[PDB]
């Protein structure tokens, strides 16, 4: 009862207006060799939209340290965006670097499917991870009435850049799975010379012919997508409202 | 494109052949007055998959003491899923105690728009969040090369039943968003009067009328939250490969 | 082109949502016996809009004297507006007394018909007249870049008004229309007998027996129309951005 | 409802039978670096339509000082507009100057949207303001019952010929705004950046970024515009009708 | 009812998935100038299924010999082919040699016709003949509860390459025919004079104009699909379960 | 590129012509509690279609003796069946004891989808195996230039009628199948639990909880079906062309 | 209803297997420069069909002398047409010359309208007489339960044949009118001047301007005309029955 | 080509207006249990259609005693057809006693398909041979240059009537076939019983079992029958224009 892109799809070819200026998606951020995080937010001045706002812009380094351009998205206007950034820096003392698409008449949102059935005006909390290729790589869509997890949002960039470096696929709960830790897997053999193979190479780590792993991954790789999960679990040291 | 199930709409009425039987959708956990995780994999016996089901069954018994039940869903046969969670068993020692719906054809993924662009054949990583009216709540879609973080999706159940049941939204990252910690929000007022009023109140914590928030959340509920992240973020004692 | 409701239509039946609460039109202002202006603006914090909002504020007495409400809309959200009425009681010193529909989205404006070919995104600066049996009386659309003068609003309701009440059709430029002055006039005869026989009767000042007239609206009415004249033609002794 | 004409689309292109002749429109004004001011009425030997094109005809060196061409239209033929002409000069001593377009079968009106609901055979009171550029800048629509105030379409064409030249936006009931008085508004910006740039210049008085202005317009071109509204708040000295 | 391909026409172009790669049909075999049986079955790990393939298995060297390669289908995943080859080698010690088309999702099950009305979701056990020219030459449909007699398979091709060879057409039970034994069949006549002609001539044994017969088949041909029929009827003296 | 009906189907219902009298299909066996072998032929008056009616004739007491009932289908008329029916019994010594279909304007044939690409105007050398519930069981389509083996048509309805009365599936080549020779498989457990409680029970032979089996058919049912295939493989005593 | 080909249209075009083989027609009757008779019946090996086949066989000399082939159509196969041809040789003593259309499935029987309401699955008994140009000049339908009177048949493609290379029409029961005898007809003026002209000239016998008439035909074309007439009046002095 | 109705089927239902009145087809007809001949003339005051009329109306007392009506059709008026009518009384001296039905428009040949290739404006010489339940029974379709063998219609009819009464079919050129003579058929078997019945019983002559005949017709039937014939071939004792 809705349409939306496909992951392995290229990102739909559209021209829009953020606080930052007029740009073509994804042409934009491909043109500079850039993946990016598209995600879109119920409305400026409402409070799970601003402390998401808030997370990201506290995250902003760690996905800058990754190549990965931020772009937002709600139904607001420009005038808006600017006004609510004001807000936040002036409340919460925190600067939002990113820009915000202003997607009035929700032109946009339909295109990614973003308007669903708790809402016929404001968008859902989607996510676009998209590549660097412009190819739609995972999408999420929250609720608006449950904020985002964001260090999975780091996770799941830092993984599948990964996964695409090394020829590996990332197993559960990774850097920290439980059948093979820190272990990338090998993805299978898809016929039956090829599966006979593998074995008698004796190359890798195995279950079985089709499950195979190494551990490829540097150690700051494992550490920095392990840190991303620290933070998400730690209770913080001083709360922002208190100052 | 294609075409995808909403959040909040009711999940798509379906007879469903799964390992345990044949069900229906959502009829089934509405009727036990549980929410469900769907979730989807490409297929039976690749590693991916593998390591999931055995993330899911780990947590298994966290889904049951929130009133949640799990099912899978890919495009293999019933004889598949019960020779692939034979396998399971007997090499990895975990026992998948769950159903999974078999979906040779896949009329199944194409209503639930779990063919994407990536495979003509095999379904991604899909999930659906359905709760106990039978509504959808939240949905995932996640690539054939990226496992999933299965406590996230616990959070994520637990968040909504707290929400639903204090009457409140849940702040990024809950609980430990940067702002408010463990508080919880107050959905905002609408209309300039209740925006007033509100404020004149003085009831709630505030950044501004439309800002509110409060810690109604028990500390059982806060722990167990943050019990999911902790085990997220740690290291495995013992890797179940050894 | 692009379609529009017409003059002489009941306004199309709609709920809408606005920073009041939920109304259904025209219902709301029928089941009162209020006339209404509904009207549009492009944007919420934007400067334009900002002086009409004032400008019809310092007029809503006049408005409500007369049993006629305003109802404001943008396709911004009601947090968006609830902020602008916020910021416009803080830095210009005037409270914003009346609603204004938030339909992001654009589904009230394309109803309407206030997306013009300026913009894709943002409503024209459009006017619905609407009496109390919910019908549309006049309409007007003033492009982004200039501003309306509100007291030919006021001065449209009040000679409808009274056309009404008093069975006449109102001279251009009334209540200073140059041929008759004050004067209202008698709608003309349809039929030749009803012709002849007016002319017979010597009822009317008359120019022929197509245009009579007489004087019917009290000092009164005439003078609060000519006030809204005047009030336009007067420069503000004092701004308000002195204050 | 009905199709109009929109702001900002090129007026409809057409070829229109006038008291004057066949003209081409836009074209016809395009050509010569004119705007136009395009008005229908009712019906010709109609007593409110009769003071309007007195009205304007008092106004008409007025437009013409602006570089204003003024054209009626009607669903009447072109015999009636000369007779109705003949008319008013003879009983009201006035001579309409400007073209008058006969519509018979209401083809221009239905193209421009001008048979609304109230009736079913004559025009409303339509303006379209047209610039020399043969874009709509500007339309407003009163009813069969309810005469225009025509210093409000002269003040609609010299504002909008201000801002033009001056690059700034018109604030309400200018030029005696309540706010900024004769104040011109500088287009707001539409980027976090330039937002900064304007507030760091100092360039402009202003009440926010996003509201700044100044006072570019000519103390000739603020007066010229007052007192079209001067006169329209003048009690007249000697009526026609006498 | 449902659609199929039929005889006489060529085999439907089409890339598909085996597990022994990628293949395009029926191209794959006309390079090699090979005749194919494509037959399918309903799902790996199925016990009638593995039966036919042990059978087929037994026979492959008797397809190689004709120049017939076999390559089987159903909606199970190349993973699971390979599973399922295993498991026959290690449980029956017999190792499947020819590839088995991966077609989840069904799309080529839905070009063959091979989904029937006992199941919505897996093939009927189809059986394609295809000739050296790609041409559809035999379709047979056997359900899920019954085994295929794969010595008529052999048959089949057999006498279908004797009769292209040869110009025969080719009797009921051949090469055991109650009529005329091993003899095969001249294409009869069409017209009354070629009719007359062929009685005239004496040329062949005859039992009218329309039923003549020769024995053109050699000895070593013969004798080769009488032996894919005494196998048939033979009962194996060591059954590999034991 | 061609209509068929499918296994599992009920046959489709019509009323047909034959050399017998007018029928109602399925119903006529349906009614009789009997199976029946609907099998076509391109053309009457031609030697392979001859051969075949000859070996179905032959056969005819063993169809009997399983409650079969046989019945043919051409595009030829009832005439032309009734005259190549009298041939065959003069030239060859033997009586068509079954009825054939007419089907002038091949009405029934592309209801059955019995036109192939090898002639547009007769029929292929089609089979419908239909149970006594009148449903296809299974379905055979020889070409012109190959006569069918009739004992596999034998083999196919006694095996069917077996596994329906026994609640089992028969297995490759049966009763000779190169595995479990005439036994009969348990259809598999298609549930978890149902799979355990196979096991647990040890109540069949077999290889895998997905492979069970037993030997439930009787001596004469597993003779009867070898029979079928002995005579199939035995060279004959004497030619019926000699004789 | 049903969908027929019309008079004045060119026979459509197909190619039609026979007992004699594949031909295209009207092209192998066109291309020698003869008429030929399309007839249909229902079914081989039934007797009205038999008794017309008998019918044509002995006419066939009459047909050809008159440069007319004639062909057969029904929804049986060849292999039917061959036999059922032998059974007539064998038991009647006639041999069928001419083709018959084999048309299982009846695609031939569609095209040219000849599947009526009697019955679904056999043709009735139709005839197209069709020119040397491919045209359609005559049809005639005829039911199953009523066999056709062949000598008409003959009668019409004599007449046509003397109505084309005469340029006249002819008139009722030709040559046998009962007011102007074997006399033919000058087709009537279409205009005014041509009938005033027709009348002035005093050309033709004449009973009004639209009736005018000539006695152009031979003696020899007249009498073979009659004798296909007095032949289909005459009962046969020994019935083919009798010497089975 | 184009449509016409068929043997077998109902006359089509339809008011006609002829030079006797307005009837209703085929009911008042039907409705006097009667049986008709409605054939079509391309044109009244045309030759060969003069010649036909006269032929018909001196064959009236030959069709009345069949039991069988006759009407007329073509595109002309009913003053056309009555004009037309006197011109052969007086000219001829044959008085033409049936209906002919007036088409102006060609409203009833179009339905009749009566419209051929030849002309767009007249009709072909078609003949319906309609019986007592309405029911056509006979089609013939001449050409305008062609008259019709009126002779041949009476034997239709007769031996229609006769093969319906004796429940038999009739030979080709009866009653004088030259194989059975003025024999009738008697329809074939349909099955084999049923011809292995009539063999044996002996009833019948017979050539076969699909060809058995018998005399049952009356000498004065047969005689009647033979009379068509013989005035067909018979030259004309005296000319009608003499
Ligand atoms: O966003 O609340
Ligand atoms: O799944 O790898
Ligand atoms: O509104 O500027
Ligand atoms: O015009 O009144
Ligand atoms: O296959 O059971
Ligand atoms: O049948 O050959
Ligand atoms: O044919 O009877
Ligand atoms: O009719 O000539």
């Amino acid at each position: 009862p809705g349409s939306i892109p496909l992951i392995g799809e290229r990102f739909p070819e559209m021209e829009v207006t953020t606080d930052h200026g007029v740009i073509k998606l994804p042409d934009h951020y491909v043109s500079q060799g850039k993946w990016f995080v598209l995600f879109s937010h119920p409305a400026d001045f409402t409070p799970v939209c601003t402390t998401e706002f808030v997370s990201f812009a506290r995250r902003y380094e760690d996905f800058q340290r990754l190549g990965v351009d931020l772009i937002g998205l709600s139904v607001d206007s420009v005038f808006s965006h600017i006004k609510w950034k004001e807000w936040i820096e002036r409340h919460i003392g925190v600067r939002i670097p990113f820009p915000i698409i202003a997607d009035p008449q929700g032109t946009v949102a339909r295109r990614l499917g973003l308007l669903h059935a708790e809402s016929a005006t404001h968008t859902v909390r989607g996510v676009f991870i998209v590549d660097a290729r412009g190819v739609i790589r995972t999408m999420l869509y929250y609720p608006m009435e449950l904020g985002r997890l964001v260090d999975e949002i780091l996770r799941i960039v830092k993984a599948l850049k990964l996964g695409d470096s090394l020829k590996r696929a990332v197993p559960a709960d990774w850097p920290n799975n439980e059948i093979i830790g820190e272990g990338l897997i090998v993805p299978p053999p898809t016929t039956e010379d090829q599966a006979r193979a593998r074995m008698e190479s004796g190359q890798y780590r195995s279950l079985d012919w089709w499950f195979c792993w190494d551990t490829p991954a540097s150690r700051d790789d494992v550490e920095e997508a392990r840190r991303y999960l620290r933070r998400a679990a730690e209770k913080p040291a001083k709360l922002l409202y208190e100052e």
